[PDB]
Parts: structure tokens; sequence; C-alpha cells
């Protein structure tokens, strides 16, 4: 039995910008209320219970390249 | 038995912009109310219970290239 | 038995823009109410129970290229 | 037995724009009410129970190219 | 037995625009009410129970090219 | 036995526009009420129970090209 | 046995427009009421129970080209 | 039995920007309230119960390249 | 039995920027309240109960390259 | 039995910036209150109960390269 | 049985910056209150109960390269 | 000259009801448009130009008694 | 000259009700548009230009008694 | 000359109710637009230009008694 | 000349209620827009230009008694 | 000349209630926009330009008695 | 000339209530925008330009008695 | 000439209540924006330009008695 | 000439309450922005330009009695 | 000429309360911004420009009695 | 000429309370920004420019009695 | 000419309280910024420019009695 | 000419309290910044420029009685 695995990749994820500019993020605070009694979490459970979050993500150049090579017998 | 795997990729995910400009995000805070009794989470469960979230994602250049190579016997 | 797998790809996902401009996002906060008793989640379940979320996604250049190569015996 | 797999692709998903312009998103907050008793989720179930969400997606250049190569024996 | 698979593709999904212009989205918040007792979800079920959502998708250049190559024995 | 599969495609899905213009979307919020008791969903069921949604999709250049190549033995 | 499959396609789905213009969408919110008791969904069933939705789809250039190549033995 | 695994990658995730500009993040503090009785967490569970968080992520140049090579016998 | 594992990688995750600029982060302090009785955490559980956190991450040049090589017998 | 493991990597995670600029972080102190009775932590549990934290991370040049080589018999 | 393990790495995590600039961090002191009764910690548990912490991390040049080589029999 | 004015009134405007009951008012929002150029109002003029009004007047007991006594010389 | 004015009134405007009941007012928001150029109001003029108003007046007991006594020489 | 003015009034505007009940007012927000150029108001003019108002007046006991005594020479 | 003015009033504006009950006022926020150029107000003019107001007036016992005694020579 | 002014008043504006009850006021925030150029106000003019106001007036016992005695020569 | 002014008043504005109850006021924050150029106010002018105000007036016992005695020669 | 002024008043503005109860006021912060150029105020002008105010006035016993005695020659 | 002024007043503004109760005021901080150029105030002008104020006025017993006696020659 | 001024007042502004109770005032800090150029104040002008103020006025017994006696020749 | 001025006052502004109770004032610090150029104040002008003030006024017994006696010739 | 001025006052501003109780004032420090250029103050002008002040005024017994006697010729 | 001035006052401003109790004042330090260039103060001007002050005024018995007697010729 013979196996060959030679994937070739040559990619350019380019990102050119002159100038983003004046970005404003002025949220008004709200109100959040959560009421529970019992929590039982197991086996890779990620939770977010009760949140008032503000994020201003302004990256000059945003590029994500994902490659998942796999091989099984 | 013989196997060959030589996928060739040559791609340019280009992104050109002169200038984004004046971006404004001025939300007014609302109200959220959640009421529960029991929670039972298992086996890769991700939850978001109660949220008032504001996000201003302004990346100059947004490009995501996903490649999933697989091979099984 | 002989197998050959040589897919060739050469693609340019171009994106040219002069200037986005003045983008405004001024939402008025509403009201959300959720009432439950019992939750039982399992086996790759993602939930969003109760949310008042505002997002302003303004990426200069948006391009996503997905390739899923597979091969099984 | 002999197998050959040489798909050739050469595509340009072009996107040219001079300037988007003045985009405004001014929603008025409404009201949402959800009432349940029991939830039982399993086996790749994604839910959204109770939401008042506003999104302003303004990407300069929007282009998604999907290719799903498969081969089975 | 002999098999050959050489599909050739050469396509240009062009998109040219001078300027989008002044786009306005000013919805008035309504009211939504959902009342249930029991939920039982399984095996690739995605639900949206109770929503008041506003989206302003204004991408300069919108082009999606889908190719699904398959081959089975 | 011999098999040949060489489909050739060369297509240009062009889209030219000078300027979209002033687009306005000013809906008045209505009222929605849904009342149920039991839900039992299985095997690739996607539902939308209770919604008051407004969308303003204004892409400069809208072009989708779908190709589904298949081959079975 | 011999098989040949060489379909040739060369098509231009052109779309030229000078300027769309002033498009207005001003709906008045109505009222919707749905009343049920039991729901049992299975095997690729997609439902929309209770909706008051407004959409303003104004793409400069709308062109969709679908090709379904098939071959079976 | 023979196995070969020589994947070649040569990719440039470029990110060019002239100047980001004046970015402002002025959120108004809201209110969050969470009430529970018992918590039972196990086996890779990460939770966030009660949060009012503001983040201003402005990286000049944002590029993440992920490669997951795997091989099993 | 013979095994070879020679993956070659040559990638440049470049990030060029002229000058970020004047970045301001002026949040207004809110209020957070969490009330529980018993906590039982085990087996790789990370929690964040009660937080009012502000972060201004402004790295000139942000680039993360992840490679996970694996091999099992 | 023979095994070879010679992965070659040659990557440059470059980060060039002219000058970050005037970065300001002026948060207003909020209020946090957490109330519990009993805590029982075990087996790699990291918690953060009650926090009002401000961080201004401004590194000139941010680049993290992670490589996880593994091999098992 | 023979085993070879010769991974070669040659990477330059460069970070160039002209001058960071005037960075200001002027937080306003808030208030934090935590109330508990009993704590029981064991087996690699790190906790942070009650904190009002301010950090200004401004390193000229931030670059972390992690390599985890492993080999087991 | 002699004048006498002694009007005697003794009236009971009774209103008895056991229970009104379940009264529902669920109008569907219409559309109104008024276009004018000049308005000139004087000397006890009350106007209502442009209205979409809903009123649910349910008074338990409705009784109005009007008496206009007058006398002139 | 002699004048006498002795009007006697003895009236009971009674209103008895056991219980009003469940009154519901669920209007759907419409749309109103008014366009004018010049307004000139004088001398006891009350106007209402542009209104979308909902009122639910449910007074237990509604009784108004008006008496206008006058006398002139 | 002689004048006498002795009006006698003895009235009971009674209002009895057992219990109003469950009153609900759930309007859906509409849209109002008013456009003018010049306004000139004088001499006891009260105006309401542009309004979306909701009122729920539920007074237990509503009774207004008006008496206007006048006398002139 | 002789004048006498002895109006006698003896009135009981009674208001009895057992219990109002559960009153709910859940309006959905609409949208209001007013556009003018010049305003000239004089001589007892009260205006309300642009309003989205919600009022829930629930007074236990509502009774207003107005008496306007006048006398002139 | 002789003048007499002896108006006698003896009135009881009673208001009895057992218990108001559970009153809820949950409005959803809308949006208001007013645009003017010049304002000229004089001589007892009270204005309200631009308002989104919510009031919950629940006085146990509401009774206003107005008496305007006047006399002129 | 002789003048007499002896108005007698004996009034009881009573207000009895057992218990108001659970009153809730949970408004959702909206958005207000006012734009003007010049303001010229004189001679007893009170204005309110731009307001988002919430008031919960719950006085146990509300009674206002106004008497305006006047006399002129 | 003779003048007499002996107005007699004997009034009891009573207010009895057993217990107000649980009153809650949880508004969600909105957003207000006012833009002007010149202000010219004179001669008893009180203004409120730009306000987001919340008031919870809960006085046990609210009673205001106003008497304005006047006399002129 | 003779003048007499002997107004007699005997009034009891009573206020009785058993116990107010649990009053809560939990507003969510909004956002206010005011922009002007010139201010010119004179002659008894009181202004409030820019305010985000919260007040919880809970006086046990609220009673204000105003008497304005006047006399002129 | 003779003048007499003997106004008699005998009033009891009583205020009785058993116990106020648990009063809570937990506002969330918002954001205020005021921008002006020139201020010119004269002749009894009191201003408040820029304020984020919280007051909890809880006086046991609130009673203000104002009397303004005047007399002029 | 003769003048007499003998106003008699005998008033008891009583205030009785059993016990105020547990009063809490926990505001969250906001943010205030004021920007001006020139200030010119004269002739009894009191100003407050820029303030974030919290006051908890809890006086057991609050009673203010104001009397302004005046007399002029 | 004769003048008499004998105003008699006999008033008891009583204030009785059993015990105030547990009063807490826990504000969270905010942020204040004021920017000016020139200040010119004259003729009884009191100003407060820039303040973050907390006051807890809890006087057992608060009573202020003001009397302003005046007399002029 | 004769003048008499014999105002008699006999007032008791009483203040009785059993015990104030546990009063706590725990403010969190904020931040204040004031920036000016020139100050010119004259003629009874008192200013407070830049202050972060905390005061806990708890006087057992607070009573201020002000009397301003005046007389002029
Ligand atoms: F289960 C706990 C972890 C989950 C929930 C929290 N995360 C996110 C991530 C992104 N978004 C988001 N939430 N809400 C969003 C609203 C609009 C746009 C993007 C949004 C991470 C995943
Ligand atoms: F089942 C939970 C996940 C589902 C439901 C939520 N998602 C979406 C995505 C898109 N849209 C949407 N909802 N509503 C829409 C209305 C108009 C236009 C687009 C819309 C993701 C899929
Ligand atoms: F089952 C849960 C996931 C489903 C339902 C939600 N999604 C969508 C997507 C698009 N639209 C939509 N809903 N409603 C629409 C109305 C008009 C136009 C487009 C619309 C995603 C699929
Ligand atoms: F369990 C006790 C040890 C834990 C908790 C404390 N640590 C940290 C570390 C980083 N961050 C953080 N906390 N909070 C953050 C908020 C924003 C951004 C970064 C933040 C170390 C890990
Ligand atoms: F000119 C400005 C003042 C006018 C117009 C507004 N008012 C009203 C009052 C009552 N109704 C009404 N409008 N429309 C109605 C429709 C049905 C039933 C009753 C209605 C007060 C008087
Ligand atoms: F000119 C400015 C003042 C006018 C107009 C506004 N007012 C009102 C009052 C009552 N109603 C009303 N408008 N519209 C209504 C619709 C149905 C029922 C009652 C209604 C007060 C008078
Ligand atoms: F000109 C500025 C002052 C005017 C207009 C505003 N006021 C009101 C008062 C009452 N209502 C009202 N408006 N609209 C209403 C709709 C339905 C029912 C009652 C209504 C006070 C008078
Ligand atoms: F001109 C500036 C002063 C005017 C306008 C503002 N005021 C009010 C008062 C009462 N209402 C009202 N507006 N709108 C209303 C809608 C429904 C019911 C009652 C209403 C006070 C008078
Ligand atoms: F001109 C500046 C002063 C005016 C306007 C502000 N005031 C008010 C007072 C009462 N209300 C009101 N506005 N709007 C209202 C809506 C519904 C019910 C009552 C309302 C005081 C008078
Ligand atoms: F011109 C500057 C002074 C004016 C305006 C501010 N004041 C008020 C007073 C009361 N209310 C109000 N505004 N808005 C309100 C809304 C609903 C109910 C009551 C309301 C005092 C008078
Ligand atoms: F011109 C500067 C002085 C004016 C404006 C500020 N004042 C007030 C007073 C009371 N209220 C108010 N504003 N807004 C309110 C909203 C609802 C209820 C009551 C309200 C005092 C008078
Ligand atoms: F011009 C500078 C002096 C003026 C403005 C500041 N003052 C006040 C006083 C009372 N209130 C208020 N403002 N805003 C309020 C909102 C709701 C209720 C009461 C309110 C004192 C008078
Ligand atoms: F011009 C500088 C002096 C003025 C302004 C400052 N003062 C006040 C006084 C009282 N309040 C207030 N401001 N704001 C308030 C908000 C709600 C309730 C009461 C309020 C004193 C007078
Ligand atoms: F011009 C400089 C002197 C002025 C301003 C400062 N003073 C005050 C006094 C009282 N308050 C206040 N400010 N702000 C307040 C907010 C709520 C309640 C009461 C308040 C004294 C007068
Ligand atoms: F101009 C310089 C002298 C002025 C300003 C400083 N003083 C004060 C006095 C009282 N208060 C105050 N400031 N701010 C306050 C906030 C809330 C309550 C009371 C307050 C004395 C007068
Ligand atoms: F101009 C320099 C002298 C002035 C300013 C300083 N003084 C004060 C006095 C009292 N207070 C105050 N400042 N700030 C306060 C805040 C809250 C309550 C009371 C306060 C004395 C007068």
């Amino acid at each position: 039995v013979q196996i060959v695995y030679k994937p070739v990749d040559l990619s350019k994820v380019t990102s050119k910008c002159g100038s983003l500019g004046n970005i404003h993020h002025k949220p008004g605070g709200g109100q959040v209320e959560v009421k529970s009694e019992k929590l039982d979490f197991k086996d890779r459970v990620q939770s977010k219970i009760g949140s008032l979050d503000n994020i201003t993500h302004v990256p000059g150049g945003g590029n994500k390249k994902i490659e998942t090579h796999k091989l099984t017998f």
C-alpha cells in the first residue's frame, strides 16, 4: 500500500486601506435582569448569563486563514 | 493500492478601500428580563441567557479563507 | 487500484471601493421578556435566550472563500 | 481500476464600487414577550428564543465563493 | 475500469456600481408575544421563537458562486 | 469501461449600475401573537414562530451562480 | 463501453442600469394572531408560524445562473 | 506499507493601512442583576455570570492564520 | 512499515500601518449585582462571576499564527 | 518499523507601525456586588468573583506564534 | 524499531515601531463588595475574590513564541 | 317690577351593571397622508390634521347631566 | 325693581358596577405623514397636526354634572 | 333696585365599583412624519405637532362636577 | 341699590372601589420625525412639537369639582 | 350702594379604595427627531420640543377642588 | 358705599386607601435628537428642548384644593 | 366708603393609607442629542435643554392647599 | 374711607400612613450630548443645559400649604 | 383714612407615618457631554451646565407652609 | 391717616414617624465632559459647570415654614 | 400720620422620630472634565466649576423657620 | 408723625429623636480635571474650581430660625 499527501497552497489574503476615519461608539446603558434557581453544567458547556457588554473592534487589516489538514487509517 | 493527493490552490482574496469614513453607533439602552428555574446543560452546549450587547466591528480589510482537507481509509 | 486527486484552483475574489461614507446606527432600546421553567440541553445545542443586541459590521472589503476537500475509501 | 480527479477552476468574483454613501439605520425599540415551561434540546439544535436585535452590515465588497469537492469509494 | 473527471470553469461574476446613495431604514417598533408550554427539539432543528429584528445589509458588491463537485463509486 | 467528464463553462454574470439612489424603508410596527402548547421537532426541521422583522437588502451588484456537478456509479 | 460528457457553455447574463432612483417602502403595521395546540414536525419540514415581515430588496444588478449537471450508471 | 505527508504552504496574509484615525468609545453605564441559588459545574465548563464590560480593541494589523495538521493510524 | 512526515511551511503574516491615531475610551461606570447560594466547581471549570471591566487593547501589529502538528500510532 | 518526523517551518510574523498616537483610557468607576454562601472548588478551577478592573494594553508590535508538535506510539 | 524526530524551525517574529506616543490611563475608582460564608479550595484552584485593579501594560515590542515538543512511547 | 326664578330639580340618573366582561380592541394600523401648503386659522378654530388614533373608553357607569340656567334683562 | 334667583337642585348621578373585567387594547402601529409650508394661528386656535395616539380610559364610575348659572342686567 | 342670588345645590355624584380587573394596553409603535416651513402662533393658541402618545387612564371613581356662577350689572 | 349673593352648595362627589386590579401598559416604541424652519410664538401659546410619551395614570379615586363664582358691576 | 357676598360651600370629595393592585408600565423606547432653524418665543409661551417621556402616576386618592371667587367694581 | 365679603368654606377632601400594591415602571431607553440654529426667548417663556425623562409619582393620598379670592375697585 | 373682607375657611384635606407597598422604578438609559448655535434668553425664561432624568416621588400623604387672597383699590 | 381685612383660616392638611414599604430605584445610565456656540442670558433666566439626574424623593408626609395675602391702594 | 389688617391663621399640617421601610437607590452611571464657545450671563441668571447628579431625599415628615403677607400704599 | 397691621399666626407643622428604616444609596460613577472658551458672569449669577454629585438627605422631621411680611408707603 | 406694626406669631414646628435606622451611602467614583479659556466674574457671582462631591446629610430633626419683616416709608 | 414697631414672636422649633442609628458613608474616589487660562474675579465672587469633597453631616437636632427685621425712612 502507498499513500501520498502533497497539497500545495499559495494564497495572498491582501488588505489595503487608506484611512479608516472617525469611528464613534456611544451606547446608552440599558438594564438586564436574570433570575434562575439551579444550574447544572457538564461536558464542554460555555455559558454567558447576564451581560451588558460593549465592544469596538477596529483592526486595520482583518484576515483569518484557516486550514485543517487531516489523514486517518 | 496507490493513492495520490496533490490539490493545488493559488487564490488572492484582495480587498482595496480608499477610506471608510465617519461611522457612528449610538444605541439607546433597552431592557431585558429572563426568568427560569432549572438549567441542565451537557455535551457541547453553548448558551447566552440574558444579554444587552453592542458591537462596532469596523475592520479595514475583512477576508477569511477556509480550507478543510480530509482523507480517510 | 490507482487514485489521483489533483484539483487546481486559481481564483481572485477582488473587492474595490473608493470610500464607504457616513454610516449611522441609532437604534432605540426596546423591551424583551422571556419566562421559562426548565431547560435540558444536550449534544451540540447552542441557544440564545433573551437578547437585545446591536451590531454595526462595516468591514472595508468582505470576502470569504470556503473549500471543503474530502476523500474516503 | 483507475480514477482521475482534476477539476480546474479559474474565476474572478469582482466587486467595484465608487462610494457607498450616507447609510442610516434608526429603528424604534419594540416589545417582545416569550412564555414557555419546559425545553428539551438535543442533537444539533440551535435556537433563538426572545430577541430584539439590530444589525447594520455594510461591507465594501461582499463576495463568498464556496466549493465542496467530494469523492467516495 | 477507467474514470476521468476534468471539469473546467472560467467565470467572472462582475459587479460595478458608481455610488449606492442615501439609504435610510427607520422602522417603528412593534409588539410580539409567543406563548408555549413544552418544546422537544432533536436531530438538526434550528428554531427562532420570538424576534423583532431589523437588518440593513448594504454590501457594495454582492456575489456568491457555489460549486458542488461530487463523485461516488 | 471508460468514462469521460469534461464540462467546460465560461460565463460572465455582469452587473453595471450608475447609482442606486435614495432608498427609504419606514415600516410601522404591528402586532403579532402566537399561542401553542406542545412542540415536537425532529430530523432537519427549521421553524420561525413569532417574528416582526424588517430587512433592507441593498447590495450594489447581486449575482449568484450555482453549479452542481454530480457523478455516480 | 464508452461515455463522453463535454457540455460547453458560454453565456453572458448582462444587466445594465443608469440609476434606480427614489424607492420608498412605508408599510403600516397590521395585526397577526395564530392559535394552535400541538406541533409535530419531521423529515425536512420548514415552517413559518406567525410573521409580520417587511423586506426592501433593491440590488443593483440581479442575475442568478443555475446549472445542474448529473450523470448516473 | 508506505505513507508520505509533505503539505507545502506559502501564504502572505498582508495588511496595509495608512492611518486608522480618531476612534471614540463612550458607553453609558447600565445595570445588570443576576439571581441564582445553586451552581454545579464540571468537565470543561467556562461561565460568565454577571458582567458589564467594555473593550476597545484597535490593533493596527489583525491577521490570524490557523493550521491544524493531523495524522492517525 | 514506513512513515514520512515532512510538512513545509513558509508564510509571512505581514502588518503595515502608518499611524493608529487618537483613540479614546471613556466608559461610564454601571452597576452589577449577582446573588447565589452554593457553588460547586470541578474538572477544568473557569468562571467569572461579577465583573465591570474595561480594556483598551491597541497593539501596533496584531498577528497570531497557530500550528498544531499531531501524529499517533 | 520506521518513523520520520521532519517538519520544516520558516515564517516571518512581521509588524511595522510608524507611530501609535495619543491613546486615552478614562473609565468611570461603577459598582459591583456579589453575594454567595458556600464555595467548593476542585481539579483545575480558576475563578474571578467580584472585579472592577481596567487595563490599557498598548504593545508596539503584538505577535504570538504557537506550535504544538506531538507524537505518540 | 526506529524513530527520528528532527523538526526544523527558523522564524523571525519582528516588531518595528517608530514611537508609541502619549498614552493616558485615568480611571475613576469604583466600588466592589463581595460577601461569602465558606470557601473550600483544592487541587490546582486559583481564585481572585474582590479586586479593583488598574494595569497599563505598554511594552515596546510584544512578541511571544511558544513551542511544545512532545514524544511518548 | 318683580321677577321670581325658583326652578326645582330632583333627578336620579342611575346606572347599574353586574359585570362588563371581556372587551377586546385589536385594530390594524393603516396609513394616512395629508398634503397642504398654507394654513390660516383665527377666532376659535380647533383643527385635527392627520391622525391615526385608537381609544377604548370603557367607564363603568356613564352619566352626564347638563343644566344651563340663564336670565337676562 | 326686584329680582329673585333661587334655583334648587337635588340630583344623584349614581353609578354601580360589580366588576369591569378583562379589557384588552392591542393596536397595531400605522403610519402618518403630514406636509405643509406655512402656519398662521391666532385668537384661540388649538390644533393637532400629526398624531398616532392610543388611549385606554377605563374609569370605574364615570359621571360629569355641569351647571351653568348666569344672570345679567 | 334689589337683587337676590341664592342658588341651592345638593347633589351626590356617587360611583361604586367592586373591582376593575385585568386591564391591558399593548400598542404597537407606528411612524409619524410632519414637515413644515414656518409657524406663526399668537393669542391663546395651543398646538401639538408630531406625537405618538399612549395613555392608560384607569381611575377608580371618575366624577367631575362643574358649576359656573355668574352675575353682571 | 342693594345686591345679595348667597349661593349655597352641599355636594358629595363619592368614589368607592374594592380593588383596581392588575393593570398593564406595554407600548412598543414608534418613530416620530418633525421638520420645520422658523417658529414665532407669542401671547399665551403653548406648543408640543415632537413627542413619544407614555403615561399610566391610575389614581384610586378621581374626582374634580370646579366652581367659578363671578360678580361684576 | 350696598353689596353682600356670602357664598357658603360644604362639600366632601370622598375617595375610598381597598387596594390598587399590581400596576405595570413597561414601555419600549422609540425614536424622536426634530429639526428647526430659528425660534422666537415671547409673552407667556411654554414649549416642549423633543421628548420621550414616561410617567406612572398612581396616587391613592386623587381629588382636586377648584374655587375661583371674583368681584369687581 | 358699603361692601361685604364673607365667603364661608367647609370642605373635606378625603382620601382613604388600604394598600397601593406592587407598582413597576420598567421603561426601555429610546433616542431623541433635536437640531436648531437660533433661540430667542423673552417675557415668561419656559421651554423643554430635548428630554428623555421617566417619573414614577406614587403619593399615598393626592388632594389639591385651590381657592383664588379676588376683589377690585 | 366702607370695605369688609372676612373670608372664613375651615377645610380638612385628609389622606389615609395603610401601606404603599413594593414600588420599583427600573428605567433603561436612552440617548439624547441637542444641537444649537445661539441662545438669547431674557425676562423670566426658564429652559431645560438636554436632559435624561429619572424621578421616583413616593410621598406618603400628598396634599397641597393653595389660597390666593387679593384686594385692590 | 375705611378698610377691614380679617380673613380667618383654620385648616388641617392631615397625612396618615402605616408604612411606605420597599421602594427601589435602579435606573440605567444613558447618554446626553448638547452642542451650542453662544449663550446670552439676562433678567431672571434659570437654565439647565445637559443633565442626567436621578432623584428618589420619599418623604413620609408631604403637605404644602400656600397662602398669598395682598392688599394695595 | 383708616386701614386694618388682622389676618388670623390657625393651621396644623400634620404628618404621621409608622415606618418608611427599605429604600434603595442604585443608579448606573451614564455619560454627559456639553460643548459651547461663549457664555454671557447677567441679572439674576442661575445655570447648571453639565451634571450627573443623584439625590435620595427621604425626610420623615415633609411639610412646607408658605405665607406671603403684603401691603402697599 | 391711620394704619394697623396685626396679623396673628398660630400653626403647628407636626411631623411624626416611628422609624425610617434601611436606606441605601449606591450610585455608579458616570462621566461628564464640558468644553467652553469664554465665560462672562455679572449681577447675581450663580453657575454650576461640570458636576457629578451624590447626596443622601435623610432628615428625621423635615418642615420649613416661610413668612414674608411686608409694608410700604 | 400714625403707623402700627404688631404681628403676632406663635408656631410650633415639631419633629418626632423614633429611630432613623441603617443609612448607607456607597457611591462609585466617576469622572469629570471641564475645559475653558477665560473667566470674567463680577458683582455677586458664585460658581462651581468641576466637582465630584458626595454628601450624607442625616440630621435628626430638620426644621427651618424663616420670617422676613419689612417696613418702608 | 408716629411709628410703632412691636412684632411679637413665640415659636418652639422642637426636634425629638430616639436614636439615629448606624450611618455609613463609603464613597469611591473619582477623577476631576479642570483646565483654564485666565481668571478675573471681582466684587463679591466666590468660586470653587476643582473639588472632590465628601461630607457626612449628622447633627442630632437640626433647626435654623431666621428673622430679618428691617425699617427704613
Ligand atoms: F456560549 C457562550 C459563548 C458564546 C456567546 C458569546 N459570544 C458571542 C460572540 C459574538 N456575538 C455574540 N456573542 N453576540 C453577538 C451579537 C451580534 C454579533 C456578534 C455577536 C461568544 C460565543
Ligand atoms: F436557529 C437559530 C439560528 C437561526 C436564526 C437566527 N439567524 C438569522 C439569520 C438571518 N436572518 C434571521 N435570523 N432573521 C432574518 C430576517 C430577515 C433577514 C435575514 C434574517 C441565524 C439562523
Ligand atoms: F429556522 C431558524 C432559521 C431560519 C429563520 C430565520 N432566518 C431568516 C432568513 C431570511 N429571512 C427570514 N428569516 N425572514 C425573512 C423575511 C423576508 C426576507 C428574508 C427573510 C434564517 C433561517
Ligand atoms: F482565576 C484567577 C486568575 C485569573 C483571573 C485574573 N486574571 C486575568 C487576566 C486577564 N484579564 C482578567 N483577569 N480580566 C480581564 C478583563 C479584560 C481583559 C483581560 C483580562 C488572570 C487569570
Ligand atoms: F383641535 C385640537 C383639539 C381637538 C382634537 C383632539 N381631541 C379629540 C378628542 C376626542 N376625540 C378625538 N380628538 N378624536 C376622536 C375620535 C374618536 C372618538 C373621540 C375622539 C380634542 C379636541
Ligand atoms: F391643541 C392642543 C391640545 C389639544 C389636542 C391634544 N389633546 C387631546 C385630548 C384628548 N384626545 C386627543 N387629544 N386626541 C384624542 C383621540 C381620542 C380620544 C381623546 C383624544 C388635548 C387638546
Ligand atoms: F398645546 C400643548 C398642550 C396640549 C397638548 C398636550 N396635552 C395633551 C393632553 C391630553 N391628551 C393629549 N395631549 N393627547 C391626548 C390623546 C388622547 C387622550 C388625551 C390626550 C396637553 C394640552
Ligand atoms: F406646551 C408645553 C406644556 C404642555 C405640553 C406638555 N404637557 C402635557 C400634559 C399632559 N399630556 C401631555 N402633555 N401629552 C399627553 C398625552 C396624553 C395624555 C395627557 C398628556 C403639559 C402641557
Ligand atoms: F414648557 C415647559 C414646561 C411644560 C412641559 C413639561 N411639563 C410637563 C408636565 C406634564 N406632562 C408633560 N410635560 N408631558 C406629559 C405627557 C403626559 C402626561 C403629562 C405630561 C411641564 C410643563
Ligand atoms: F422650562 C423649564 C421648566 C419646566 C420643564 C421641566 N419641568 C417638568 C415638570 C414636570 N414634568 C416635566 N417637566 N416633564 C414631564 C413629563 C411627564 C409628567 C410630568 C412632567 C418643570 C417645568
Ligand atoms: F429652568 C431650570 C429649572 C427648571 C428645570 C429643572 N426642574 C425640574 C423640576 C421638575 N421636573 C423637571 N425639571 N423635569 C421633570 C420631569 C418629570 C417630572 C418632574 C420634572 C426645575 C425647573
Ligand atoms: F437653573 C439652575 C437651577 C434649576 C435647575 C436645577 N434644579 C432642579 C430642581 C429640581 N429638579 C431638577 N432641577 N431637575 C429635576 C428633574 C425631576 C424632578 C425634579 C427636578 C434647581 C432649579
Ligand atoms: F445655578 C446654580 C445653582 C442651582 C443648580 C444646583 N442646585 C440644585 C438643587 C436641586 N437640584 C439640582 N440642582 N438638580 C436637581 C435634580 C433633581 C432634584 C433636585 C435637584 C441648586 C440651584
Ligand atoms: F453657584 C454655586 C452654588 C450653587 C451650586 C452648588 N449648590 C448646590 C446645592 C444643592 N444641590 C446642588 N448644588 N446640586 C444638587 C443636586 C441635587 C439636589 C440638590 C443639589 C449650591 C448652590
Ligand atoms: F460658589 C462657591 C460656593 C458655593 C458652591 C459650594 N457650596 C455647596 C453647598 C451645597 N452643595 C454644593 N455646593 N453642592 C451640592 C450638591 C448637592 C447638595 C448640596 C450641595 C457652597 C456654595
Ligand atoms: F468660594 C470659596 C468658599 C465656598 C466653597 C467652599 N465651601 C463649601 C461649603 C459647603 N459645601 C461645599 N463647599 N461643597 C459642598 C458640597 C455638598 C454640600 C455642602 C458643600 C464654602 C463656600
